[PDB]
């Protein structure tokens, strides 16, 4: 349980994503705008714009599927906390009344210290 | 943060079978330890310095368990006050990352609007 959320949260941090996002940045905005098409005049023109389309689709999609699943091993990682917290709780209160437990068992033991000490002077 | 909150919980983790073992050694305490009523059985000087010593150990281990547990539950609170407030930084980032994701997919959108749109343009070109 806690080498699983260990894993989970080391992985989350292992997982380039600024790199990815970048170079779709860098993008021209005639591969997003639709009113700039006029520009385009001959085929020559069209299939530059064409090629970058392209290359803006397949990184996009990447891209896009890549944040997609981060999302999801987030909302598991959410889940697998708040699990994890509630465990902790009861554990908690668990232990807090374990100790008051040995307190007063180390306050009986030490009665007896005290009485023994008393008594062998009573003894040959 | 993450770090931080992996360190908390290895630690906390290694503690807890020598926690288990220390509660087993002083379970098999005997009552005599622990009862003050059964002195009257004790009638000779050498049986009141065997129980004398055992009592001696048993105190010493008790208040050594006593104090590692308290600092253990004081471990615990900690850990589950950076649970609480990592559950709420992950609860942020992910809609920080939601509102990202919707952004994209727009774009995405626009991109093959373009796309689509070009494909037909082309054909009206000589």
């Amino acid at each position: 349980l806690t080498e699983e959320l260990i894993k989970a949260l080391q992985d989350l941090e292992n997982a380039g994503d600024a790199t990815v996002r970048q170079k779709i940045a860098s993008l021209p905005q005639e591969v997003q705008d639709v009113s700039l098409l006029e520009k385009i005049t001959d085929k020559e023109a069209a299939e530059r714009l064409s090629k970058t389309v392209d290359e803006a689709c397949l990184l996009l999609a990447e891209y896009n599927g890549r944040l997609a699943a981060e999302l999801e091993d987030r909302r598991q990682l959410a889940r697998m906390l708040v699990e994890y917290t509630q465990n902790q709780k009861d554990v908690l209160s668990e232990k807090e009344k374990k100790l008051e437990e040995y307190k007063q068992k180390l306050a009986r033991v030490t009665q007896v210290r005290k009485e023994l000490k008393s008594h062998i002077q009573s003894l040959p």
